[PDB]
């Protein structure tokens, strides 16, 4: 799963855009996870996992078997990070590194990729998930991602010359995806089952220390608007 490629697949001609959601429900026959072994201490969580069973669909192809371990302190957000770590070329860079300067509370915000493409085209793509079962908690998590970061990109857009900037959703649950970045139905079927692992993960090291939960719910809180 590459960046560029998924960048490649939008075309904005002068402006902002916001695409076209698609919706992408689960449908493959998807084996069952992988033994997952999650301890929780101090210095952060330890997961082993081991291997994807085997499908016809050739689900799980993306997950390494072995041993990994979060530093605690990051724990909260397992399901965002390991859900997306296949896309998140993680640099963090902030709007007004690739945007004017506005002063206007948010050049400093962060999405998790802002991505210029080689015909000038800016692509800002944010990455979520969420862990309601019914089609309005997808809708709910993309919704705010696009009211969070349309007011700021649309200012910036109306002060260049010759923008061409695309803000980019995708939101990925157990049982779909909502994406205005065309997918494969393959790409969101292994988005969802590494989404199904990563809220396993969650869930396990949550039993053990209930306060990431709280932080969670907390850090995206703040996340709504800043």
């Amino acid at each position: 799963m590459n960046l560029e490629v998924l960048c490649g697949r939008i075309n904005v001609e002068n402006g902002l855009s916001l695409g076209e959601p698609g919706l992408y429900d689960q449908i493959y026959d998807r084996p069952g996870l992988p033994d997952l072994d999650v301890t929780v201490d101090a210095t952060g969580v330890t997961v082993d996992i081991g291997a994807v069973p085997d499908s016809a669909s050739q689900l799980g192809s993306s997950i390494n078997a072995g041993l990994i371990t979060i530093q605690l302190s990051e724990a909260y957000k397992i399901n965002h990070d390991f859900t997306f770590s296949g896309l998140s070329k993680t640099t963090d860079r902030r709007l007004s590194e690739v945007f004017p300067i506005t002063h206007d509370g948010s050049d400093g915000m962060t999405p998790d990729v802002i991505h210029t493409r080689l015909d000038g085209t800016i692509v800002v793509v944010e990455f979520s998930t969420t862990r309601s079962h019914n089609i309005g908690g997808l809708e709910a998590a993309y919704r705010t991602k696009i009211e969070k970061y349309r007011d700021p990109i649309s200012r910036r857009v109306d002060i260049m010359e010759n923008p061409r900037v695309f803000f980019g959703v995708i939101v990925v649950s157990s049982g779909g995806v909502l994406s205005n970045m065309p997918l494969t139905q393959d790409e969101a079927e292994e988005l969802m089952y590494r989404f199904c692992i990563a809220n396993e993960i969650y869930t396990k090291a949550r039993s053990m220390d209930a306060d990431i939960e709280l932080q969670k719910s907390e850090e995206e809180l703040e996340a709504i608007s800043r």
